[PDB]
């Protein structure tokens, strides 16, 4: 699926995509609701983290799946963007819970559908 991490219109392209199409992205893609529950989780993300995409759907990202992200630097910025209504922000991070420690770049961006927010991930 031809779309680059950090693209200016990434939210438009992914709004058109089904599960198999999301699985064809070169980067990890997670869709969360405003509470952090997992709506979508693609195959590239599971390749990074060792999570089975079907198993994590419905779980809470910040409480259950990814406690290392429950911090001002990650969850705090997610919450701020959900509240302000315009989430679009990038940072580096280390993922290390139930996986080998892995440096990543994260891009958070509001989705087009209601109460929906993307978390995109690639290795660094
Ligand atoms: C830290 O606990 C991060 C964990 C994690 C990040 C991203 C995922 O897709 C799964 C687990």
């Amino acid at each position: 699926e031809h779309v680059a991490f950090g693209s200016e219109d990434i939210e438009n392209t992914l709004a058109k995509m089904d599960d198999g199409q999301l699985d064809g992205l070169a980067f990890g893609a997670i869709q969360l609701d405003g509470d952090g529950n997992i709506l979508q989780y693609n195959a590239a993300e599971g390749d990074i983290t060792g999570r089975d995409p079907k198993q994590v759907i419905g779980k809470n990202f910040f409480k259950d799946v990814a406690p290392c992200t429950d911090s001002p630097e990650f969850y705090g910025k997610f919450k701020e963007g959900v509240a302000s209504g315009n989430l679009n922000t990038m940072f580096e991070y280390t993922f290390d819970y139930q996986m080998t420690p892995t440096k990543v770049k994260v891009h958070m961006k509001k989705a087009l559908s209601g109460d929906s927010y993307w978390v995109f991930v690639k290795r660094v």
